[PDB]
């Protein structure tokens, strides 16, 4: 967890499974459900801290990511589609709620909520 390439220092989370998600059409359900394996399972972050935020944290979190499973990605070998991208902007961002529900919790150590 350091540096993943020409990142700025982020860390990479441990290998999540694949999310359930409905998004409000039939149709990305099923179209996700069609490819709910085929999404990432990990998602990048930095340290939080007491100037950090999760609206800091995740969102740049789904950025990261994509910018290293995409702008990493249809570069090379792929041709995501915004849709798809649309799919991956839910599921990293569970993703990387779950991780900063965990590495927040390390930070704070005690501001967490007393």
């Amino acid at each position: 967890g350091s540096v993943v390439g020409g990142l700025g220092g982020y860390m990479l989370g441990s290998a999540m499974s694949r999310p359930m998600i409905h998004f409000g059409n039939d149709w990305e359900d099923r179209y996700y459900r069609e490819n709910m394996y085929r999404y990432p399972n990990q998602v990048y972050y930095r340290p939080v801290d007491q100037g950090s935020n999760q609206n800091n944290f995740v969102h740049d979190c789904v950025n990261i990511t994509i910018k290293q499973h995409t702008v990493t990605t249809t570069t090379k070998g792929e041709n995501f589609t915004e849709t798809d991208v649309k799919m991956m902007e839910r599921v990293v961002e569970q993703m990387c709620v779950t991780q900063y529900q965990k590495e927040s919790q390390a930070y704070y150590d005690g501001r967490r909520s007393s």
